[PDB]
This record gives structure tokens, C-alpha cells and sequence, in this order.
């Protein structure tokens, strides 16, 4: 619905709220098939130019099954191969003997069939190419003789485009060790995509959601490479389910947060850490630390649970009362006073300090607002620009409303002397327990 | 001009001068058009090959059409949101009603033009693809009859390289969510980069400039999707433009700085940080503490001031006097003395300790240098490579001058006991005040 | 042969033993060359749709020439400079006077040829495409005359598949500033690369090695653009020497390994460092931090030693006592209890803290272990998956022996009030000398 924001002058922190989430949390895997046509040479007296053209085409789809071969003997290991069971346990099927005869069987007639492989796995397969009837068919009389049978030249054509395809596959299935992601559209066309959304086990309303982005449904998929066997190329798409659905997602964005002394090597510095995305999920919080592994689109986040911590709902309270005992909200501390500037949802915060020049401005006006030293804020109502030194950024021109949230600078509750300035994952009663350590070396004595 | 180099021996560091660089400032935006054919599906009784290769090819180009479509009702958001509002506000003027009309009609009988939008941005457009014309004047006669009429051979072909261009930009716009970057040569051919570099508004010594660097302005570039509507495909470009231009970069090099004492555990290390490109920038200096964010072609670099800091002249104090108040030089400690080496632009520092095998080597003498334990350097004139434990490194042979500017290591100014040996972000002043209040807590008692 | 594994319940670590290294100790770089075309335009009245077709791929070919022709005028250096210099002084090799006719005499009857260049070099050279011969036999009678002989349509399809490999290779020199890596098939097809494997002086058990582990020894090579000279287009492959081979190697895992007290601020947290690969290496143990730096197929591992670090065996005395001195076993500390799981090679380290909800299940089974409190273990055995919060990890279903070695956590040695948590690379006795002094400063007052 709605995307708002609100800045914590107090925190050097913006919070953007009103992203519906979607989650993965399962994994809908199918079986993608080409049929391939066993044949072995047959070479014969031949010259003119379009048995040329056929032969050469012809040993181009042998070396690409050599190669898919070779590529099936040996298959690397991933670092994502604790992403991948779903796939990786249909590929250990298929090597069953019997089992590819079975989808053979099924996709005999059809291109898509569901299949009960041997293991209870109701896996939809389609046969998105048929080599082994169109090489048997059009090509072979012109190849199994004494002397070899004249092709039209749009069947030299033909078999180019149609033999594309599978060249293509061996490419990205050869570079990347049989494991490839996203999904590209010779691993599943985007027609092919989307029919298999719609034999989906899933609501209308989810499958129109991946249909309606099947570009992060791409880069959230898995493409596996199984077996070439029996005139049969079979390879596993892993495709996302999301089980978590319009969740409520926000993104927290920080920045250092100085004192503002004009003698450098007086200052001391706080940065709230664990910035990124996080979502409501099953009566906790899912945070997403890592920027890629969130896509986002509009109001709506999908992102991927294989790379987030979950944490208490309290966390979220660190947003509204960081000294707050419910949660331990963490800060790092420092005493680098290097400005900077952070484009959020709806504005840009700006970490001024220094003699640096930073300022906020509109296309046609100009510079319309001046940061003085110190961490504040600047919606995205009238303001194009904002320049730290000699960078300038963009601010997102997103509708949405933006709340300043006035509040004192917590660094300036601190004493300078007896700051702990060298904090990476310290907590807020981290820094007031050595506090009280540093003092008491000093008080006593 | 002239390479050089300046290893410290005091402080484990070196640094390259006499590198011109070349720092975006600005983004000129162009406009990239293609030509499309509105047509819906036109079936009739058709069985010659030749008609069914020019339908194959049709429904590729309709499937092309239909993706760009879907892919531009929902673009998903980039993390360079940042850094193409520049090209973004073009996508959403071109969705004005009527702009698109304008830019057809500018188009209409050559293929560049500048055009005048509703906005006040005198942008540069081009038409690099006509199908509307190749396909209602080839192909429709062909498709749009009772019976299909019988296209040549020649025709078949060229159909299928002119819809090839349209086939590959919808692959790159289609994984990457519209936003590419680099610019391809299917988005941009080197021939119309070249050309749009010569119609831009910059001087003949700064085309020339971009003109021998195209492919570090290709790196540095952006297309970004717009709108497919009424028979148009359009997309923004976004080049470079370098606002600074022969400014002088210099590349600092660092490495750890230990003690070398016999027995482990009594070592102290200490490392200059913020190691990178530094260029004279507008008054200050712009540090790029990213890799990725300086291409380097002999003596010139071209850095983006997206991902860089504003830095005091002063910060290249920290190379003549890192004790030196006018800049706090911050530096990170440890105790973790182990063996690494830096190959830098005219050498390589080596920091050797324990009992690791240093050593540099010519390829035709063997080994002509054995470090001892700490921090040195040896420059490339007679060195072909540099091996330490079990690492060779091979070090660059450009031509240049090394100056070793002997000192004494300051790491031998400390006293182990109180050293604070846990530092990341940490000044030189910083350490000398921690310093003192060790020292204070002992002192006194 | 056997993987196993080993738990370490008294420092939540497990090591994978049982892998046999190839670690790159050498490059064995190649020629490879493509016999190109020195034409001129050669315009004549031309109309025929063949011919148009003809000179359109033909200024295909112009193009794909001048831009190799800007791409080495210019060529932008790499940070895998370091790592070059084997081919980098071919290129240069190549660009003296005389040598490139050398290998183009060397390869005027064959395809393959040893040559030895003027710098001792005695390297082996192939001539992939040979396009000299096919443009002035089969194109040069159709555009060099006063008007233009016609071809047939055989001949305009074949040179598009002929020029098809050179227009590819231009793309990819192109966009990489002429050094890319993995080597595609397009700069050396994977019929080239076995053939060359053959070719290269090794023994037969290692070129048996590299044939099984063709992508693996691509993602470890390079592509280095020399010159287009005389007819010629020159580029060097540079592919990986395995100096080291079946050298015992392992994988140590770490998770943090926390008190579970019930009152929250009250934990301290401590996790072992260097988790990676570990390979013995010419008595010394070569240690690979990032984690692409070493590919893996079941029980083989390819490291690349240019990023690795150099330690003493003894290092592998931190997985069987961490408290020997030996080796200053080092450890990094905090107070974050956040749950996480680290999927091993045999099962599933899981650090489970606070609230979180630890369990492992099996696929037919449902949940059959519960994570307690603390940081504990499981094997694969009958174990199919492991969640930890809302996040399921897949457990590697690969055979081999787990054994779970019970002991002390060694966080409970610690006195909480005493500890340093704040620790990023220290020792054990780096930490045990910061609690003597921090006892020392309390305990004399
Ligand atoms: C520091 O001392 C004050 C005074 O009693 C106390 O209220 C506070 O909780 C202490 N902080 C910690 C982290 O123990
Ligand atoms: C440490 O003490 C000396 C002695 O007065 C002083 O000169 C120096 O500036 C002090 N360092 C800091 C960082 O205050
Ligand atoms: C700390 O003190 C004990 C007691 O003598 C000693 O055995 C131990 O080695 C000391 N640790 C260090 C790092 O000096």
C-alpha cells in the first residue's frame, strides 16, 4: 500500500515501512527434457555444398552431447549445494534405471505430463525440444546410405535454429559446473515459465504474483544438470515457493552518528548496526543482512530465507527506544568523523562533519537546503540531489510520506574520555557496563 | 607522463604517482529507439518450408514483443536507483502521451536527431533497428492474404539477423530486471558508441579521450528500460561524463609492519589503512577505498566519484609524516604476523616473518634477494617475480622510477606491554592516548 | 577415498578430512591464432539479395576487425596482472618484429605447431579458424570485380557460421578490456582443450586429471588478448600447472560457541578463525580464506595458490588441542548469541541460542533432534534437513564417516566479567595476557 518513512534524529537511523513480503520457504522442482537422437557416424562420399552444411551442423549436436557427457560424469560441487536437495535428490532418481523410460513413456504423446517417479515425488516434466524425431526423421536419409540423400536448404536452415537451443544449454551448463542461476530462457523460455506457473500447485492470486515477476522468479530459481542418457538430456528447474505472503517487510538504513567538536580527535562516533531488510515471519523477525538477497518491486520485497537470522520482534524496538531493556539494540562505535550520505526509500540521511560541504538540491531551484555538522535528513518532497564533498547522489522520486523524528543525539549522552571507541558487534548496555568498568579504574583512584 | 613510485620503509607502505585521471562528474543521457511492427497474428493455410521458417521467426519476434511488455509493467528496483535518475526521468517523460509521437516524428526520415522534450532536456535520439518497415513492407504480404504468398530464400535470412538484435536486447533487459551495465555492443554497437561520442557536447580532446577508452566508458555506463508503445521500443543510455579530467592520482599500497622478535606472542603489528586511489579533486581529495571503482590504462584512471570520499588535502600527509598533526593517520593493529606480499605498480612490498621463505627472483638468474624478517621492497628493475611461503606473485613490468625512502620502522617506537593490539579504525593519536592512559593505570600504583 | 569429519563439541568447529589437492604451481601458456583477411572495401553495383547478404557479413567481419584493432591499441590493465605475466610476455613476445610471421609460417600446412620464439619460449601455437583462405578463395571473386559475381546460398550461410566465432570472441575481448576468465568455448573449444591437454608436457595420470575436470581447469585459466598483425589475430591461453598433486587437504567449519545463560547481556561468545580450506604443501600447510579459490569434485580439491597464506603445520594443531602451545591457536570474541547452523561436508553444526527453534529432521520422518541451548552437532546419517529459526538448510548427502568428539565448551573456562569481547584476530594466550592484566588492575585494589 502506502510506503512511508521516518527518520530518528536521535539514532542517525531511517526506518522505510509498508513493503509486502514474500519469503521462500519451499521449493517446487520439475523436469526439463530434450529428446535426443542416438545415432553415431555415418559419413559417406559426400560434397555438395548443403550435405556439407548438414554434416557440420551435425558434428556441432555430437560435441554437444559429448559434452554434456563429460559434464555428467564429473559434476563439481557448489557452494549452494545446501540450496539445491530438492533437485539434486530428483537427479539421484533419474539415475535409477527404469526411471527415464518412465518420463519418456509419459511425455511419448504430450509435451507436459506429471510423473510418480520411484521415490513418491509427483514431479511435472515437459519435453521442451525433440531432437531424436526431427534427427531421425528429416535427417538420417540423408546421412545412413551408400551415398548420402539431398537436403533442401531449409531443412539446413531448420536444423540450425533447432540445434541452437541445445548448443546454447550446453554453453551455461558447461561454464558453471551443471548448477546455473537465475534461469535463463534457454534453460525454460519465458512461455515456458509461465505455463508452468499455471500447473502450479498454488492459489490464482500466487501464481498471478510470479507471473507478474517472473524476472525475480528467475533469479530466485535454480537450473541442475541431471543425466544425458537413452536418448534423453534431463535437467532439474528448482523454482521458488514462497510460503510467507504479504508479509509486513521494512528496511532500516544507518548512518555515523559524531560529536561535532572543532578539535579533531575530540570526537567519538556510534553506528547502529544490522541495517537491511527485515520481515514479520511466523512470530519472529526474518533479517536479510546481505543487499542481493532481497529483490524488490514497488511497495513489494521477495526475498530468500537461506541467508537470513531470525531474530525476536523486539528487535524492532530498537527503531523506537534504542535504550530500551526489552531487546539489546547494538551500536559500533569509532572515532571516524568521515561524512557521508545514505539513500533511503523516501529521502536521504547526512552524516556532515568536518569542514565538509554538504548540501540538498532541486533541478530548477538549486541548492535548497544546507546540512550543518552533525546527522540529519531530508525527504524527497521538492529535493532531486544531495551532495556530500564531491559526490552527489540521486534521491528516489517514490511517493510515499516522510516523518523527521526529532530527538537528541545520543552520542552527546556519552563522556569523551571514558568512550568505548572500538566496538564492531557491542551492545548498548555493552558500552554502558565498560562505561561503568572504566570509571570505577579511575573513581577509586 | 612519467610513473613513479615511493616505497616507506618506516610505515609498510608505498605509493604510485603520476597517474592522470579522469573522474565522473555528469551522466549524458541518449535515447535509443527501435522501430516496431504492431501486428497481431495473421494465420492462413501455409505449409512450404519456407513460409514456416518466416512464421517461426514471427512468432520469436512477437514472443520478443510480449516479454519487453511484461518486463516494463513491473521493472524491479536496482541498488544504482542512486545513480541513473538521470536516465530515469527520461523513462518517465518518453511515458507522457504524445512524447513518443514526437520522438517518431523527429526519427522519421533520418536515424539521429536531437529532440526537444516537454521537460527542457535536449536529448540526442536514435533509431538503430527498423522493423516496422522491414516487416510491413517484407513480411506482411507474405502472412496477410487468404493463402500465404512464398517468400525467397534471402528474405528468411534476413529476417533472422535483423530480428536477432531485438532477440539479444530482450535477453539482457530480461535477467537484469531492464537495468544492464556494462552497455553491450546488441544494446550499443561500437559504431553507433563512437558516433554518439562525436555528437556529444565535449571537447575534441575529451572524445578522443572516451573514443580510445570504450570500453572503460562501456564499464561505466548504463541502459536502462523505458517503454515499449505505439510500434516503439525505447531505452536510455547513460554515459559517462568525466567533469575532471588530468587530475593527479596517486595509489596507495599497504602492508602489515611487525616486530620481529624469536619468541611468538611477543609481536606487535601495526597496518596503515585506507589502502587505494586518491585524486586531487576540486580542492580535496576523492579516495576510492572500492577496487572495482578505478580502471586503470597506463598512466590514466577513470573513477567514478559514485562510491568515494571527500578527504582534507592533508589526508596525503599521512605519506611524508604519519606523526604529523595537521591529518590524524589511522592505522589498525594486531599480533597476527603472518607472511604476505603487495605487488604495487613498479614493485612489491614484502612483509616477511617467522620462518617464511621470502625471496624475489629474475627469470633467468633465480633468486637475486632474500628478505629477512619485517617490511620491504624491492623494485621491478631486474625482478621478474616474488615468491613468499608457498605464493610466487608476479610483479609489473612497467616502466618507471622507485625511490626506497629508507626509515626507521615505528613500530620498534612502542612498548609491547601496554601496545593496544586490537585496532580497526584507529588514529595514530588515538593509539599514543591510549597509550597514556595504560600507561596511567600502572604508574600510578 | 574416505571423507570424514570431525566434531568438536569444546570449540564448535568440525574438520573434513580426506581430500586430495591439485594446487596451480605453474602456467603452461599457448598461441592460438586466427588466419584473418587484410581486404579494403571493394564496392560494386550490388543488388542481388546475396550479394547484399554477403556484404553485410562481410562488414561484419570489417568491424569485428577494427574493433580488436582499438581493443590492443588500448588494452586497460587488470588486478589479475599478477597472475599474467606468464602470457603478458608472450603478448610482448609477439609484437616484436618477425615473430609473428614466424608462427605463421610455423602453421601454413598444419594446424598445430611447437614453435620457439626469440626469448626461449618453445610454445605451442594453433590455428583455430583460418578466415585468410575463406574470404580470398570463396568472397574475394564475388567483390573485386567491376560488378559483383553472385553466390551461391550455401556459401552465404557458411560464412555466417564461419565469421560466427570470430564475431563472438570480438564480444567477449571486448567487454573484459582482452582478459577474460573462465575460457569459454569460443576462445578455445572444448575439442581444443583436450587435444591441447594432450599436447602438454605432463604425465599421463595428470593429463587424465585435467580431461576429467575440464571446467574446473577453464574457471582456472585465462584468455589474454595479444595483437591482430598481419593477417593474424593473436591471443594466449594461459592454462594451470598443478604442481601439487594428491596432496592431503581439509575443510575446517567454525560456529560460535556461546554461554547459554538465561539472562540475556550476561553471555560472552568466542569462535574460532581461518575457516577454510587447508591443503600440506611442500612442508608447510597452504591455507585458502575465500572460499572461491578452491573448486571441488567429490573427493579432489583445485586450489589456486596466489590467494592463499602460507602457516607452519602446526596450525593443525588447533583441531586437535586449541589450547597447545605449539601454535598460537587464534579466536574472535563477542557477546552475540544469534542462532546459526554451518552446513559441513557430513553434516550440520548448529549454534543455537536464545528462544530459537534448533532441529533436525529427516524427510519421512519429521523431526528427530532437538537442539538444546549450546553449540552441537549432527551427522548426515539419516538426517535430510536442519532448521534453525525460520531458516531450512540442506545436509550433504554424500558418504563418508562422522565422528563426534565430546569436550568441555571451552567458553565455560572464562570468567565473564573478565573477558575480552571484543576481539577480532586474537590469540588464546592473547587473551588469557589480557585477563591476567585486567584481574591484575582489580585485584591490587
Ligand atoms: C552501570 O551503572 C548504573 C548505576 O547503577 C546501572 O544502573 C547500569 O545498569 C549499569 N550498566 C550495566 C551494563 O551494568
Ligand atoms: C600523551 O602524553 C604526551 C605527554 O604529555 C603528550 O605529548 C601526547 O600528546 C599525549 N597523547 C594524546 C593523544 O593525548
Ligand atoms: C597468565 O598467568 C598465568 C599464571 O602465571 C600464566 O601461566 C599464563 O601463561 C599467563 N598468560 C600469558 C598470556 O602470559
Amino acid at each position: 500500500q502506502n510506503i512511508t518513512e521516518e527518520f530518528y534524529q536521535s539514532t542517525c537511523s531511517a526506518v522505510s515501512k509498508g513493503y509486502l513480503g514474500a519469503l521462500r520457504t519451499g521449493w517446487y522442482t520439475s523436469v526439463i527434457t530434450i529428446e535426443l537422437s542416438n545415432i553415431k557416424e555415418n559419413k559417406c562420399n559426400g560434397t555438395d555444398a548443403k550435405v556439407k552444411l548438414i554434416k557440420q551442423e551435425l558434428d556441432k549436436y555430437k560435441n554437444a552431447v559429448t559434452d554434456l557427457q563429460l559434464l555428467m560424469q564429473s559434476t563439481p560441487a557448489t557452494g549452494s549445494g545446501s540450496a539445491i536437495c530438492s533437485g539434486v535428490a530428483v537427479c539421484k532418481v533419474l539415475h535409477l534405471e527404469g526411471e527415464v523410460n518412465k518420463i519418456k513413456s509419459a511425455l511419448l504423446s504430450t509435451n507436459k505430463a506429471v510423473v510418480s517417479l520411484s521415490n513418491g515425488v509427483s514431479v511435472l516434466t515437459s519435453k521442451v525440444l525433440d531432437l531424436k524425431n526431427y534427427i531421425d526423421k528429416q535427417l538420417l536419409p540423408i546421412v545412413n546410405k551408400q551415398s548420402c540423400s539431398i537436403p533442401n536448404i531449409e531443412t539446413v536452415i531448420e536444423f540450425q535454429q533447432k540445434n541452437n537451443r541445445l548448443l546454447e544449454i550446453t554453453r551455461e551448463f558447461s561454464v558453471n559446473a551443471g548448477v546455473t542461476t537465475p534461469v535463463s530462457t534457454y534453460m525454460l523460455t519465458n512461455s515456458e515459465l509461465l505455463s508452468l506457473i499455471n500447473d502450479m500447485p498454488i492459489t490464482n492470486d500466487q501464481k498471478k504474483l510470479m507471473s507478474n515477476n517472473v524476472q525475480i522468479v528467475r533469479q530466485q530459481s535454480y537450473s541442475i544438470m541431471c543425466i544425458i542418457k537413452e536418448e534423453v538430456l534431463a535437467y532439474v528447474v528448482q523454482l521458488p515457493l514462497y510460503g510467507v505472503i504479504d508479509t509486513p517487510c521494512w528496511k532500516l538504513h544507518t548512518s555515523p552518528l559524531c560529536t561535532t567538536n572543532t578539535k579533531e580527535g575530540s570526537n567519538i562516533c556510534l553506528t547502529r548496526t544490522d541495517r537491511g531488510w527485515y520481515c514479520d515471519n511466523a512470530g519472529s523477525v526474518s533479517f536479510f543482512p546481505q543487499a542481493e538477497t532481497c529483490k524488490v518491486q514497488s511497495n513489494r520485497v521477495f526475498c530468500d530465507t537461506m541467508n537470513s537470522l531470525t531474530l525476536p520482534s523486539e528487535v524492532n524496538l530498537c527503531n523506537v527506544d534504542i535504550f530500551n531493556p526489552k531487546y539489546d539494540c547494538k551500536i559500533m562505535t569509532s572515532k571516524t568523523d568521515v561524512s557521508s550520505s545514505v539513500i533511503t526509500s523516501l529521502g536521504a540521511i547526512v552524516s556532515c562533519y568536518g569542514k565538509t560541504k554538504c548540501t540538498a538540491s532541486n533541478k530548477n531551484r538549486g541548492i535548497i537546503k544546507t546540512f550543518s555538522n552533525g546527522c540529519d535528513y531530508v525527504s524527497n518532497k521538492g529535493v532531486d540531489t544531495v551532495s556530500v564533498g564531491n559526490t552527489l547522489y540521486c534521491v528516489n522520486k517514490q511517493e510515499g510520506q516522510s516523518l523527521y523524528v526529532k530527538g537528541e543525539p545520543i552520542i552527546n549522552f556519552y563522556d569523551p574520555l571514558v568512550f568505548p571507541s572500538n566496538q564492531f558487534d557491542a551492545s548498548i548496555s555493552q558500552v554502558n557496563e565498560k562505561i561503568n568498568q572504566s570509571l570505577a579504574f579511575i573513581r577509586k583512584s
